[PDB]
């Protein structure tokens, strides 16, 4: 690759060696999660040089008993450097919490979901700050909310929907803390990392930071937060609008549309999945093909949706991942959101000429959505696949739109200039109604059952929320009806799942009421940050009447 690469740490490189040994030692019916080995930290007082030398003696297939003894002796385990934290603003039953939820069974369930913020609340241990080089966990200034289970660290875009839920939970200090943490990542690296781990320094994630700041500010009117956030949001904005992230698509009327793609600064196996990734690339002839494929994999991770037919050139063929060729609808929704957020914030802070720069920017991206992304026949917005490398501008071609149907195709409904357009909303409602994405438990993320997790039969919390929120803001009766119907489907199914398992799941199998989803490279995970956040946010928006059942026995097609 001629393209840019952010180096990793010697620790991460070493821990991949441990990972490879482990995935070879265990029987195929007991293979562990590879991520757990890159989350280890070095047990004092031994240096990395000492532990690597001892690992070399050990490996010079290691039996499972010998390997576990080695790992127990030289490492503190995964997550041991991430400490439980009692959130200062947590209250077991906040006054006025979900007062519009009059179904007492539902409100008590939501209180239990609210209670899970304590489980997800952590603080990076002091050991990390005093000797950061011994941990892959990154130091952070404030306590975090994590997604849960194997996601032993704060993630970027999950934090938005977590924050939406924290605001229902009346936890505005914890919410600001998340923003403070991500702001410190932008300060250090120039972008917000995929997550607060050493092996994520090479990529970002969908740019939700401005939206987090906006949603908090809209409640607390925290002017200091906005003032602190503006220069960091400007850094983030230039990051997405320069270098390999920026592409130019020229339309038939002569307008150059400046848009973004994902682009991880990495061209190797992801350390956290190093064994899986080396295997999946084993079939490529040249090193250059492998490096291109690895960049496309790590870019699909940067998309927040690893993995999906959405990023494959010949779906469902995983080896055809091609994420750096995709100008994605949802990424550019978030960048439109950033331009609107930053214009609002500079108006608030009293920078009128700055606010005009981003009004001009948002109108220009609004033009790009009408020309580059919209597809009138489909009634939705389509990812745009590049013909070339993205170095130089290219001319828009209708055949380069991905006509496959995804929940992300409806992401622009989240933007107020779109959901304010009655005629457009009507077309989108019809397209969503007729797409096949609306399933018993919510909105399918795609229509292809690939075995990947960001595909049918799964639906995902962030994707439900953006469509429900956007549709619910239009003045169109059919849209507000559709949003509430989807929100109650999603709530109900998550409750039915919880009634069985006592846990909230990462993703739902939305083709069936009350089933969680799976697929992909790791087992279904529970917690779960954005899933808790959307459950609570939907309940605050819609409530739940006392006489409306949440149980599976009743299946009304009429609402109350
Ligand atoms: O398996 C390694 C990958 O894990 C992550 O993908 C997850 O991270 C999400 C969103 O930010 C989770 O909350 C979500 O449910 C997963 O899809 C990570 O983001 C990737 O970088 C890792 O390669």
């Amino acid at each position: 690759d001629s393209g840019p690469v952010v180096a990793t740490t010697k620790l991460v490189t070493f821990l991949q060696r441990v990972q490879h040994t482990a995935l070879r030692s265990y029987p195929k019916k007991q293979t562990p999660d590879p991520k757990s080995y890159i989350d280890l930290s070095l047990k004092r007082p031994y240096s990395l040089s000492t532990i690597e030398s001892a690992f070399d003696d050990l490996t010079s297939p290691v039996p499972v008993e010998t390997l576990e003894k080695f790992v127990k002796e030289y490492f503190d385990g995964a997550g041991e450097d991430l400490l439980h934290h009692e959130p200062v603003d947590f209250v077991s039953d906040p006054s006025g919490f979900l007062s519009n939820v009059e179904n007492e069974e539902v409100r008590e369930w939501a209180r239990e979901v609210h209670g899970l913020w304590r489980n997800l609340s952590c603080r990076v241990s002091d050991s990390v700050r005093e000797s950061a080089d011994r941990h892959t966990l990154l130091p952070l200034p404030e306590p975090v909310i994590i997604p849960g289970s194997r996601f032993r660290e704060v993630y970027y875009w999950d934090s938005y929907w977590v924050i939406k839920g924290l605001m229902t939970s009346q936890m505005f200090t914890t919410a600001k803390g998340l923003v403070t943490n991500l702001m410190s990542l932008v300060e250090t690296y120039g972008y917000a990392l995929n997550g607060a781990r050493a092996y994520y320094t090479n990529r970002s994630q969908p740019p939700l930071l401005s939206s987090m700041v906006y949603e908090i500010y809209n409640v607390t009117k925290d002017e200091e937060l906005v003032r602190k956030a503006i220069p960091l949001l400007l850094k983030e904005y230039e990051f997405w609008n320069s270098g390999k992230h920026k592409v130019v698509i020229r339309d038939a009327n002569g307008y150059d549309h400046v848009l973004s793609r994902y682009y991880a600064m990495w061209n190797k196996p992801r350390p956290e999945s190093s064994v899986f990734d080396e295997e999946s690339a084993s079939g490529f002839s040249t090193m250059l093909e492998k490096q291109r494929f690895h960049r496309d994999i790590a870019t699909a991770a940067e998309s927040g949706c690893a993995f999906s037919t959405r990023w494959m050139r010949d779906p469902p063929n995983f080896t055809t991942m091609a994420t750096t060729s995709v100008v994605p609808v949802d990424l550019n929704v978030f960048l439109l959101k950033m331009e609107l957020d930053i214009a609002f914030m500079m108006k608030v802070s009293g920078d009128q000429n700055g606010s005009d720069r981003f009004v001009k920017a948002s109108k220009a991206r609004e033009k790009a959505f009408q020309t580059v992304f919209w597809n009138e026949k489909a009634g939705q917005w389509l990812d745009y696949w590049l013909s070339s490398s993205g170095e130089e501008s290219e001319t828009w071609k209708a055949e380069n739109q991905n006509t496959n149907v995804f929940a992300s195709n409806f992401a622009p409904i989240w933007i107020n200039s779109i959901n304010s357009d009655e005629n457009l909303v009507k077309k989108v409602v019809t397209a969503l109604k007729n797409s096949g994405l609306i399933a018993p438990a919510g909105i399918l993320t795609s229509l292809t059952n690939s075995g990947q997790q960001w595909d049918s039969p799964n639906g995902w919390a962030p994707q439900q929320e953006m469509i429900v929120t956007g549709l619910g803001r239009s003045s169109v009766k059919e849209a507000k009806e559709m949003a509430e119907d989807i929100a109650r489907r999603w709530i109900k199914s998550n409750y039915l799942v919880y009634k069985k398992s006592g846990t909230i799941h990462e993703k739902l199998k939305v083709t069936e009421l009350g089933e969680y989803g799976g697929g992909g490279e790791y087992m279904p995970q529970t917690g779960f940050g954005w899933s808790n956040g959307v459950i609570l946010a939907f309940l605050e928006e819609y409530g739940w009447p006392s006489h409306l059942s949440i149980e599976a026995l009743e299946h009304h097609h009429h609402h109350h």
